[PDB]
């Protein structure tokens, strides 16, 4: 248990943390998405062609390949936020390993939700746009892989969450007890409920119009540990596919069991 | 919603469950901590004593002669029985009468499978399992040892159980949890949302509540219970995989047409 002012110092240090980490924040983001500004409206891919004006091997292929550059990119960023995390780097340097291989797709999605609108997703630090039915179109298995993504950030982001709800919800998610293979749930659960309490305190004062958006929250972890589920499949599926293409060392651990 | 109002629905939930479910958890775990001995199961001789001196109704003879399908549809059979008794159980739960009959429907097709497996670590340790309304147990080494995707199929429930199992949720907990899984927006097909969600509003609060009254020392066990909501849709999710994998490899299976449509 924890004291309702450690609570809300609690969530103060995770938000700093997370602006600290990620370079591409949802308020920015949203900035980008809704207009009204002359300074940071960026250029929208929707079709070949404007792929090919858009940038200054086969399509579907390039944009695979941007996607995995992008996400070895996050892994770097949340690794980089985990340590923040009050007891992360105290913690069995193996459960260290263990709660990262598991966590960091589920926070991948979770965040790529804040890029995300019905019609596409930023791209490129928020200077690109690419369109929801330009993906959606690739060829084979690639079109089928990028609309999950834009089907769960659809919901996700009807909770109308902000940076510093989110900071604290992925904290939460990285310090998961409950992954494969760990030698010590104890102390990774007295963190989680440190956590949790401090969502549960941050989710009432900064929304308390909104009934029960913690249960709700919590219900969305369910979506996350399905999809990334489907992707490990789909990956699958392509790596025997297309034995011409290589996945980055980083992403290809994260996978291993 | 007032404090007061959430207690009357827990209560009302808790009268319910008594009624729709035959065997309770806190009957069943008097029966397995040995607090009237139920038979035990515990390999082939001993089941075809039980099934001759008790007569289990879900594992008589019947077409099949091969102990590892009869176990396997036995469960079947069981979990079929089990649907109507959660379907009367939800009749009772405010508000959900009131449903689009067909959101009635789609929200217990899609349930059933996630309250199944949650009731079950009711009757589960990790030892073996109650059967026949808690006159029978069958041992998890039986089950986990038999042939070919048999025995595979069986262990995994009791892996869950297990986990499930430590959060030492009572019938009360249970009653309100039930309520909050059938009355899920996400279901596909669902034709109006709003009116299942803000039942599953109320029924949140009620757990919530219920939770801090009945373990206050037990820190965020909502959350924790909520989380457990991944556990059972990723095991259902598997549990789909492992019957069609079954269902292309066992030929062995065919029972009478007409059992067949009701056990589908
Ligand atoms: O900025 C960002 O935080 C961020 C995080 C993620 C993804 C992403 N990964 N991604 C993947 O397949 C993937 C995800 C996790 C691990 C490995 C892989 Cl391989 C996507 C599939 C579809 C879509 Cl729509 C997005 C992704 C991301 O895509 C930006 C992008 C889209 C199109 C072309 C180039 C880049 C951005
Ligand atoms: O009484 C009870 O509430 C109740 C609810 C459930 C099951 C059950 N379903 N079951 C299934 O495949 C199943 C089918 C659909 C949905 C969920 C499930 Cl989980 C089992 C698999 C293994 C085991 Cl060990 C038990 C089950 C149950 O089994 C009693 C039983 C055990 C052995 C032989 C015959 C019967 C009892």
């Amino acid at each position: 248990h924890m004291e309702s002012a450690d609570l809300r110092a609690l969530a103060k240090h995770l938000y700093d943390s997370y602006i600290k980490s990620f370079p591409l924040t949802k308020a920015k983001a949203r900035a980008i998405l809704t207009g009204k500004t002359t300074d940071k409206s960026p250029f929208v891919i929707y079709d070949m062609n404007s792929l090919m004006m858009g940038e200054d091997k086969e399509v579907a292929i390039r944009i695979f390949q941007g996607c995995q550059f992008r996400s070895v990119e996050a892994v770097q960023e949340i690794t980089e936020y985990a340590k923040s995390i009050p007891g992360f780097v105290n913690l069995d340097l193996n459960d260290q390993v263990t709660l990262l291989k598991y966590g960091v797709h589920e926070i991948i999605y979770t965040m790529l939700a804040s890029l995300m609108n019905k019609d596409g997703v930023l791209i490129s630090e928020g200077q690109g746009f690419m369109t929801r039915e330009f993906l959606k179109s690739l060829r084979k298995p690639f079109g089928d892989f990028m609309e999950p993504k834009f089907e769960f950030a659809v919901k996700f982001n009807a909770l109308e969450l902000d940076d510093s709800d989110l900071a604290i919800f992925i904290a939460v998610i990285i310090l998961s007890g409950d992954r494969p293979g760990l030698l010590n749930v104890k102390p990774i659960e007295d963190i989680q409920d440190n956590l949790l309490q401090a969502l549960e305190l941050q989710l009432k004062l900064n929304h308390p119009e909104s009934s029960q958006l913690f249960a709700k929250l919590l219900q969305k972890m369910t979506d996350l540990r399905q999809i990334v589920t489907e992707h490990v499949q789909l990956l699958q599926v392509i790596k025997k596919t297309e034995t011409d293409m290589s996945l980055h060392p980083l992403l290809q651990e994260i996978y291993k069991d």
